[PDB]
DNA sequence: TGGATTCA
DNA sequence: TGAATCCA
């Protein structure tokens, strides 16, 4: 996969240049979203473009999150965590990385949007409140760009659709990343739809192919 | 209907105290959300409380917007307006009031939330972007409070659910209003569910002016 | 399109 | 409470 669009607030540009551990976290997110390949035996990501909305997107999110957790030591909130935390402000931020950059504890929060545009507004606001409350020091949102979203689940959020609203994050360190497949064609399998599309074992096998 | 909860940003408080026409627009919204009665023969609003999620809420919004346009001259975006005004912003602000004052044109925009909490976040951000772009000078959001929402459509946005996020509006003139029924009991019919569980005719009859 | 409803 | 289907 490739990162074809990206927006970084001035505050995040500043933070990234002066904070090595925050920059490292950002680089790990970039590596995790660019790592996906398809088919699993390929070295690039080709999306099946047979017809509109023919592929699922959650499996890609699952792969991205597992890579961050298993390979880069990020923490992904588990169902048991979500159950005990979400009572007042909704579920917690999907995944994050934490580190003591001595004198203080810092955290980078990230969310991969696989829902509709309204859910993306909620995700951006969840991250913004986290920044305002000092719970995270940098927020990152990942989304497929429009060209790719055309072949993903109906009504899924795409980079360009949330873009008019990126300015609501000015003043805070926020980064939006838009990804795309390296190729489009009908000679590859469809990414399974439903959240159950790929089991917890298929994701592991795929991750294994991605890493070696 | 009654207003039981309300949050007004410091900037909105300031604006309301110094701008009479903006204060008037705000008073019209409050009057319009307090106007609803139920059943149509009562002077009060009693919501049927016999079963969780048993009533619709869209009809209340329909009534509220109609009162603002009809009685107070607000403008509510029509299907044809929405059809031509959408690119990457996601549809115009539901209703607004415009007026000339002190060498500048001012507008107040409002949205009544009848969708799920994610849609309320989108609505708040729509309004915030309008404020930031200078297209409106005051934003207002109406929502039923949690007690009432229990008896309205499953998953509808309620005041307390969005409240933790009101602070994302500080620095901008924004107002959030939480409304409630005056009474709860079984001796009233259910409010129909859906964009038209209650016809345009019925809403016309269901006035209270 | 959005609103609603029901199944997973 | 997200996903997919269906109609006011």
């Amino acid at each position: 996969m490739e990162v074809e669009k990206e927006f970084i607030t001035d505050e995040a540009k500043e933070l990234l240049s002066k904070d090595k551990l925050i920059q490292q976290a950002y680089n790990e997110v970039k590596t995790s979203i660019c790592s996906p390949i398809w088919p699993a035996t390929s070295k690039t990501f080709t999306i099946n473009n047979t017809e509109k909305n023919c592929n699922g997107v959650v499996p890609i999110k699952e792969l991205c999150y597992t890579l961050l957790e298993d390979t880069y030591n990020w923490y992904r909130e588990k169902p048991l965590d979500i159950l005990k935390l979400e009572k007042k402000k909704g579920g917690p931020i999907d995944v994050y990385k934490e580190f003591i950059e001595n004198s203080e504890l810092k955290r980078v929060g990230m969310e991969f949007e696989t829902g509709n545009i309204s859910s993306a507004h909620r995700s951006m606001n969840k991250l913004l409140l986290g920044l305002k409350h000092g719970e995270i020091d940098l927020a990152i949102i990942l989304m497929p760009i429009k060209q790719l979203a055309y072949y993903l689940t109906d009504r899924v959020t795409n980079f360009e659709e949330l873009e008019p609203y990126f300015e609501l994050t000015e003043g805070q360190p926020f980064i939006f990343i838009g990804f795309n497949a390296e190729a489009y064609n009908s000679n590859v399998p469809l990414i399974p739809k439903g959240s159950d599309g790929m089991s917890k074992r298929s994701i592991k096998k795929w991750k294994d192919k991605v890493e070696n």
